[PDB]
DNA sequence: ATCGGCTCGCGCA
DNA sequence: TTGCGCGAAGCCGA
């Protein structure tokens, strides 16, 4: 194992009690350097790995749909681990306090967490190292580079972090070993209980039905591979061409899985290389998921405040600032842009599309980003509603690949200037006029009229 | 240091 | 649609 995968938190002697993997990010028992560091800890001690995980309050920010997409893809997982020989516990309260406790309670040799660039997991780990005495360490299992390896600064743009990244790919894409199992030796209740709590917060239709379609995507490590499988047989090929249509169902559907950590997107790339097709559609796709993906969490991790207006470039605060006092056109209130009622057809369409599937096509949500910002009473409003709607409805929504999207459509974070517009000042536009020379508009209109309801 | 090159709308064929 | 050339625009890093 690549040791630079590896950042110690907090030194000190090592215990003599079992190795803990903390899992947080990356929920899966394939191809997870965290857990596989854990397992050769655990190894050359003698003692046996476990795994624990801290179901906390946050699921009640967002939805059903959601919180049984996890919850389901952890009972896999746990049954997945059990074969292995590596029990599962999963504690209910703070990081903070249960983490700490359970490490004194079960005597831990060493501590072992997965690596996440959001605020709040920083927070958690700080008080973790106050509460434990014995070494403490993160790696990263979600980047093919490790975030801080690959840069360590703030990127501009794609075009200055990708020769940075394109550099240490020869050393670090590379196959998984066995997770090798233990030598030495209720989650149903609380799905139950969670539905009951948010119920009464559903996404309902006028006929008392639920919005949510939950059969666009199953949950769990086993789907994940499936889901993978099927991008590269049918839709790889066609990628680079149909990748921006909305009509067609061009998308790897993977990122409901990555956000969750249900599958590695070093073992997506590992395939996608060996794949033989149309290299346009391999190059296309690899720098999403290598480039896009992790100067995502480039972003998120060097700057603190990534889900605010300060996090802007200058340039785009400027130009803002001075169209703040601008006549919008429109303004919507967050509840009017939540139910569709704009006067933009295709704008609805495409709120209607996340609020039934939960994953908006990639192309739309640029769109959908920036007629927010056109169409509310500042920039930070924008800002607030364009990030409650899409944390609340997307199943891979509280994730970095969100405030560093959302950034780049109202603040042109990782873009650049354009001419400057009324409201919106140099920020990127995107018209309706455009979109019916890039796609049948009409099609997707269609698709999802009948919704308003 | 000096300037090439970065993930839209629109005219047009 | 489908692709090209052009525009308007701020800045990093050879
Ligand atoms: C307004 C808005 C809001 C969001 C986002 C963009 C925009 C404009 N993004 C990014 C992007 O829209 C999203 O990752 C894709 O819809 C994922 O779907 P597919 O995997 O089918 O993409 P597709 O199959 O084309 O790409 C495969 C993978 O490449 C990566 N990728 C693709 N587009 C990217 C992008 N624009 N930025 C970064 N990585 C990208 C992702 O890992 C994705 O799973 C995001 N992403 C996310 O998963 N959750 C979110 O909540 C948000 N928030």
């Amino acid at each position: 194992m690549n040791p630079k995968r590896i950042r110690a938190l907090k030194s000190g002697k090592q215990g003599d009690g079992p190795v803990v993997y903390w899992m947080s990010r990356d929920q899966r028992a394939e191809d997870n350097w965290a857990l596989l560091f854990s397992r050769a800890i655990a190894k050359e001690a003698n003692v046996p790995v476990v795994v624990v995980f801290c179901l906390t309050d946050e699921f009640l920010e967002a939805g059903i749909r959601q919180y049984e997409f996890m919850l389901k893809g952890l009972q896999e997982l746990e049954v997945s681990l059990s074969r292995k020989k590596i029990p599962s516990f999963f504690l209910r309260g703070d990081p903070g306090e249960k983490i700490s406790r359970f490490v004194k309670d079960y005597n831990a040799g060493t501590l072992v967490t997965d690596f996440s660039p959001l605020r709040i997991k920083n927070q958690w780990i700080e008080k973790v190292i106050s509460g434990i005495s014995i070494p403490f360490f993160e790696v990263d299992a979600h980047n093919v580079v490790p975030c801080w390896e690959a840069s360590q600064k703030h990127e501009y743009a794609a075009h200055t972090f990708r020769p940075k990244l394109y550099a240490l790919l020869p050393e670090f894409l590379e196959e998984f070993p066995e997770l090798e199992p233990n030598s030495v030796t209720t989650l149903s209740d609380v799905l139950e209980t969670g539905v009951k709590a948010l119920l009464p917060e559903r996404a309902l239709l006028k006929n008392k039905d639920p919005l949510f379609e939950p059969w666009h995507f199953e949950p769990g490590e086993k789907a994940a591979k499936k889901v993978m499988e099927s991008f590269i047989a049918d839709r790889l090929d066609s990628y680079g061409a149909l990748r921006n249509d909305p009509t067609k169902n061009m998308l790897s559907n993977l990122s409901p899985y990555l956000h969750f950590g249900q599958i590695s997107s070093q073992r997506v790339v590992l395939e996608v290389e060996k794949a033989e097709s149309n290299p346009g559609s391999k190059k296309a796709f690899l720098d999403e998921i290598l480039i896009w993906k992790e100067i995502s969490d480039n972003f998120c991790y060097y700057n603190p405040g990534y889900d605010g207006f300060e996090s802007f470039p200058s340039w785009a605060k400027e130009s803002l600032n001075a169209h703040r006092n601008d006549v919008r056109s429109h303004i919507y209130t967050l509840e009017e842009f939540e139910a569709g009622k704009t006067h933009d057809p295709l704008w609805n369409a495409s709120q209607m599309e996340l609020l039934s599937t939960g994953k908006m096509h990639g192309y739309m949500r640029m769109y959908w980003a920036k007629k927010i910002l056109e169409w509310s009473e500042s920039p930070e409003k924008a800002l607030e509603i364009a990030i409650c709607l899409n944390d609340r409805y997307e199943l891979d929504g509280r994730d970095p690949n969100g405030y560093a999207g959302i950034a780049w459509s109202i603040g042109g974070v990782h873009d650049r200037a354009w001419g400057e517009r009324e409201v919106t000042g140099k920020i990127r536009y995107m018209s309706y006029e455009g979109c019916k020379r890039k796609f049948d508009v009409k099609l997707y209109i269609e698709k999802y009229s009948a919704l308003d309801k």
